[PDB]
C-alpha cells in the first residue's frame, strides 16, 4: 500500500548517507519502489553506503562525463532489472563545480575548463542521462532532477547558480523529448540542505512554515509525489521544496 | 488511500463537469471524509452531489456573505463532530460578470465583484477555516496562469493575478498553524462557462494541447482533480505559497 | 530635451515629495510641455520649473472621466494631441496596509484600493488613447509584488492586480500606436505606525540598498523620475506591456 | 545627442545585419565616440565598419583567446587615449553549432559543441567585463545581448540553455560591476533577419514561430528591422535608465507578455 508500489525507479546521486540521493532512495523503497542505483568513481565506498537503504538494490557505475558508461548503460540497466522490463522512474541528484567557481573565490577567477566540467556534470547530464533510458521507460513515467533556484544571484554559489539556470532551461527541452514516451520531466528546487551560513539561514526566516536545513526528507518525499501518479500533469516543470521561502521578500 | 482518515472540505460544486466535482470524486475514492459547501442553488447542488461515490454534508457558504463566513467553523464543526478538525480545504470557487469576460467597457461595480468572490474570498475562507485546522494541514485554490494576458479573459485574468498575491500571504497566516496555502493552475477545462472571442478561445484551447508535451485534454478534469488531491496529502510537505501547474507543461513551451 | 515637445499628462502629484513631481520636474527640465491632474495643489504645481494647467481628475469619478479628453484638448489646444500619459496614483486604508492583521481588512476598503490604485490604470487609458498620438507612451508606477512581504498586505495584492492591467492595457494602447509600461520603482521616503513594525519596516528599506549591485538611496527619487521619461520618450520603441525595474538592481539578488 | 562625449566599445559586428552594426550606428548617431571588436576575419569586419557613419579603431577579440582578453584594456586604452576611460561596453556575440542549433535532434549535440557555444555566448559576458571595468568610468553601463529562454521552443535548442545561463552570468557581472559605480543588463530583443536553407518542415516550424511574434506583440514585430532593438541597447548606455542593473528590458514588441 506504498505510493510507489511496483515501481522500478533509477536513483543516481548516492555518495553518502547524507546525500539528498540517499534520503531519496529510502523514502522509495518505504513506498514500495524497487530502485537500480548509480554511482561514480568510488564504487566500494558507495556500495557500502547502499548496504544502510532499507533493501538491496543493484549499484552501476555512472560517470556521466564517460561517453561509454552513458552508451551501454540502457543494457546494464536492463541486466539488472530483467529482460522484457522497463523502468517507471529517474532521479537525477547529481552536481559539481570545482572550488574556483563556488566558494570564497571571486567569481571572475573561474577558469572556462571549470565552469566546463560544471556545467557537463550539473546540467548537460540531465539531458544525457534521458537520453540513454528514455528508450527504456514506461509510458506514465517521470524524470525528476535537483535544482536550486538561480532566478537571483547570491554571495558563493557563483558559476554553480549558472550551471542550474542552465538546467532549468535543460529540463524543459527534456520535457519535449520525454512527452513522445508518454513521460514527465521535472525538477524539484530544494532549500539548503546540511550534505552562507548568513545566506542559508535566512531561508527558515522567510519561509512561512519553517525550513529545517538538516532534515532531507521532506525533498525526498518530494521527488517522490512527482515519481508517483498524482502530479499526471505537471511537465518541464519546477517544483519548489522550500518552506515557500522563494515567494516572500523578508 | 492517498488522503486515508482526512477531513476536507470542498468549495465550488456546482454541476458534475465542475473541477470542484472531480475533486471531490477523486478525494473520496482516496479515503477523504468530506465536507461540501454550495452556493445559492444548494437543492440543486444536493442532487448533484448524491452523484458522488460517498455521502457529505453540503452546507451553505456565499462567499460574499459576512453572516455565513462567521458561522462557517461553528457549522463544520457541528459537521464533523466536536474534537475534530480539518486537515484539507479546496476552495473552487470564480465569478465575473459577462462585462468584464470590450476590456474597458467593464464597470467597476462588476470587476469590484469578481475580485471579491475570485481572490479576497480565499483569504476569507482561511480566516475562518485556519482556527479549525489540524498542523499539517492543506488549502488549495483553483488558478489559471494570468501571468501573460489573452483575448476574452480580461478582468477575471486580473483577479487571477490577485488571487495569486492573496496565496502568497494567506501562507503565512497559515503557518502560524502548521498549514500550508497553494493554488492548482490548471490547464482549460470544458465546465459549463460573441464569434471574435469564440475564435480567439477555440485558438487559445487548440494552441494548449500543441505546446503541452503530454499533451492536454480539456474535456478531463481528473489529472487537475489527482493534483489538488496530492497538495491535500503529506506528499508535498515543503511547498508553501506557491503554485502547481496542471497544465500539461503547455506554460514551460513557447510553441 | 529628450522630451522636446512633447505634450505629456501627469496625474498624481499631492505634495513636492510626490513621485509624481519629480516625474513632472524632469519632463519640463528635458523640454515636455504639460497637462497636470489632481484631486490646494495648485501652490504645489507653482513649484514646477514651468506653467502647466492643472485639471481635477477623482479616478472614482466617472463623470471626471467622462469629460477628461474634452478638459485635456481644451488646455492643449484644438488639433493637438498627447504623447504621453503618467499614472501616479494608488490608495489603501490603514485596514490593508500598515500594522492592522491582513485578514482584518474589510473588502469595502480593498476594493477602493483596488479601484484607485489598479482598476483606474484601464480608466485613464480609455479616456486618453482617443486623444494620444501614434508612438505615444503611458506609464504607470509599481512596486514589486512578486513575493509577499511584511506591512505591504493588501496594496501588495492592487499593485499584482496593476501588473496584470497593464498587461491589457497595451493590447488596446496597441490599436493607436501605444505603449503601456510600468516602472516598479524601490522604496521612496514620500515611528508613527509603533517600534516593532518601525523595526521590520526599517530591516525591509536597509536590506534593498543592501541587496542593490548600485545601491538604493530611498531619499532620492530623480533615478526613479528619469527612468520614466526615458519610457515617455522614443528610446524604447519595442517595448510594451512590461515593467522596467528602477530599484538598484535589488529584485535580481537574493542576499 | 543622448550619447554625446561617451567612448563606448561595440562588438560583435561580422556584416552590416549584425544587431551590433546597428548598435553602432545609432551609438555613432548619438555622438558616441567608439572602438569595435571583431573575431576572426578582421579585413571583411573593416569593409563592413567604413558603412558606418563615423570612423572608429577596430580591434581583434577572439574571446576563447586569454591571451586577447589579457591584452584588451592596454590596447582600448591605445586606441582612445591614456588617461581616458570607457563609459559603455556593449556585448553582441554568440555562436552554436549546428550540432546544438537547428534541425539537428537536441540529444544529438556533443558536449564538445555545445561547450564551446556556452563560452562564447555566455562565459564571454563574465570575460568581457573582468577585463574592462578596470577601464569604465564611474556611470558607466554594460549590456549584452539575450533572446528570452524562459520557455522551450523549436530548433533554438541549446542556444537556449546558452541565453538561460548567460542571464544568470548577467546578474552576476552586475554584483562586481557595481563596485565601479558600473550597471549590467540584457537587452531581450524579439528574432531579427540576420545571416529554406534547412529544409521544409524546420523552416515551416520557424516561420510559424516569427508569425506567432508580430502576431502578439501589441505594437507589431518587424523581423527585418534592428534599429528598435539598437534603440533600446542605446537607451541603456545612456544615464536615463541610471537605477536598473542586473536586469534584462524586453525590445520584443510586448510579445512575451502575451499568451495569444
Ligand atoms: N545540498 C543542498 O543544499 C542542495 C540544495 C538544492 C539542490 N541540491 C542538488 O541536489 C543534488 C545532490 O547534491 P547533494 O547536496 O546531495 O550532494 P552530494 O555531494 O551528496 O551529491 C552530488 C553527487 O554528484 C555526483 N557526481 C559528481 N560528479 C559526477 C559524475 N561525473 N558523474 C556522476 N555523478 C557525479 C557525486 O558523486 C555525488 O553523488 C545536486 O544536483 C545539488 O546541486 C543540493
Ligand atoms: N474551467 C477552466 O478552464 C478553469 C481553468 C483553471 C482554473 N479554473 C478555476 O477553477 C475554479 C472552479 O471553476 P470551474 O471551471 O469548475 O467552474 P464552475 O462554474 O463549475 O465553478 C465555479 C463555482 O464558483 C461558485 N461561486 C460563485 N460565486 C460564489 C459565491 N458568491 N460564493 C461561493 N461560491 C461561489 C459557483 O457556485 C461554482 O460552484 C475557479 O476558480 C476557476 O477560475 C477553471
Ligand atoms: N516607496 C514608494 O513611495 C513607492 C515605491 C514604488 C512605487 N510607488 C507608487 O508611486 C505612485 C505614487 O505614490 P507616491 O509615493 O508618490 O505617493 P503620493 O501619496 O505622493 O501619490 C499618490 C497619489 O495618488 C493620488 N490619488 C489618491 N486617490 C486618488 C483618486 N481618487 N483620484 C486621483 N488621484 C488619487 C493622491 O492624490 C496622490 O497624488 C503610487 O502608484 C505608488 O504605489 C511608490
Ligand atoms: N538574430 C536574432 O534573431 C537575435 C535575437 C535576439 C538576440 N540575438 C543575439 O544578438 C547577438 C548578436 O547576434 P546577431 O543576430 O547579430 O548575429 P551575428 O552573426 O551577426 O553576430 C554574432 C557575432 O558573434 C561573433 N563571435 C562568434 N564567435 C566569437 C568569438 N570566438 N569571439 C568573438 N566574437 C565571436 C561573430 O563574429 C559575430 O560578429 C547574439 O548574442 C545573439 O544571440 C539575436
Ligand atoms: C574537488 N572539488 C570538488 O569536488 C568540488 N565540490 C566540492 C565543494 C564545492 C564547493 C565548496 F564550497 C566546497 C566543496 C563539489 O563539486 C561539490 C558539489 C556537491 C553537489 C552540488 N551542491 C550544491 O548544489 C549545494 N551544496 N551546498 N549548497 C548550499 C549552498 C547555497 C548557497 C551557497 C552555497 C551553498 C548547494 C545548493 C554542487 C557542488
Ligand atoms: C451570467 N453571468 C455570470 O454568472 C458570469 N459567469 C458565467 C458565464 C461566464 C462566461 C460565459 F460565456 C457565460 C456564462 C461566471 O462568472 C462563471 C465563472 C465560472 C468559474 C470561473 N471560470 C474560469 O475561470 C474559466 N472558465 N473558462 N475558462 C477557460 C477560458 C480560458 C481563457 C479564456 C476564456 C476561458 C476558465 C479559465 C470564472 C467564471
Ligand atoms: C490622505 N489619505 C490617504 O490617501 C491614505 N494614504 C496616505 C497615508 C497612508 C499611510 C500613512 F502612514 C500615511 C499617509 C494612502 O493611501 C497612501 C498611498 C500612497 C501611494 C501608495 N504608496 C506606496 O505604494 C508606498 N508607500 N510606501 N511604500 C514603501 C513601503 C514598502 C513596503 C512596505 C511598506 C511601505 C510604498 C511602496 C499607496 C498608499
Ligand atoms: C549565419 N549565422 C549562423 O548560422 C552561423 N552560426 C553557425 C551556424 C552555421 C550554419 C547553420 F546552419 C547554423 C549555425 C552561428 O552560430 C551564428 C550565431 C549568431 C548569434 C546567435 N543567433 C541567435 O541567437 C539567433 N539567430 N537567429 N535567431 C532567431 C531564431 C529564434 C528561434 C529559433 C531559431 C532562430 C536567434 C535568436 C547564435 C548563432
Amino acid at each position: 500500500t506504498g505510493l510507489l508500489d511496483g515501481k522500478r525507479i533509477l536513483v543516481s546521486g548516492i555518495i553518502t548517507d547524507s546525500s539528498i540521493a540517499f534520503h531519496i532512495a529510502r523514502v522509495a523503497q518505504e513506498q514500495g519502489a524497487q530502485l537500480v542505483l548509480t554511482g561514480f568513481d568510488r564504487l566500494r565506498l558507495i556500495q557500502r553506503i547502499t548496504d544502510r537503504l532499507p533493501a538491496k538494490a543493484p549499484l552501476l557505475e555512472l560517470d556521466v562525463q564517460n561517453e561509454e558508461h552513458l552508451a551501454s548503460l540502457a543494457g546494464r540497466v536492463t541486466e539488472a532489472i530483467g529482460a522484457g522490463n522497463k523502468l517507471d522512474g529517474v532521479v537525477h541528484s547529481i552536481g559539481f563545480m570545482p572550488q574556483t567557481g563556488m566558494g570564497i573565490n571571486p567569481f571572475f577567477d573561474a577558469p572556462y575548463a571549470d565552469v566546463s566540467k560544471g556545467i557537463h556534470i550539473s546540467a548537460y547530464s540531465y539531458a544525457s542521462m534521458a537520453k540513454a533510458l528514455l528508450p527504456i521507460m514506461n509510458p506514465g513515467g517521470s524524470i525528476v532532477g535537483m535544482d536550486f533556484d538561480p532566478s537571483r544571484a547570491m554571495p558563493a554559489y557563483n558559476w554553480m547558480t549558472v550551471a542550474k539556470s542552465a538546467l532549468e532551461s535543460v529540463n524543459r527541452f527534456v520535457a519535449r523529448e520525454a512527452g513522445k514516451y508518454g513521460v514527465r520531466s521535472n525538477l524539484v528546487a530544494a532549500g539548503p540542505i546540511r550534505t552562507i551560513q548568513l545566506l542559508e539561514e535566512g531561508w527558515d526566516q522567510r519561509a512561512p512554515i519553517g525550513w529545517n536545513m538538516k532534515d532531507a526528507t521532506p525533498v525526498a518525499k518530494t521527488v517522490c509525489a512527482l515519481l508517483s501518479d498524482w502530479l499526471p500533469a505537471t511537465t518541464g516543470d519546477i517544483i519548489y521544496a522550500d518552506g515557500g521561502a522563494h515567494t516572500q521578500l523578508l
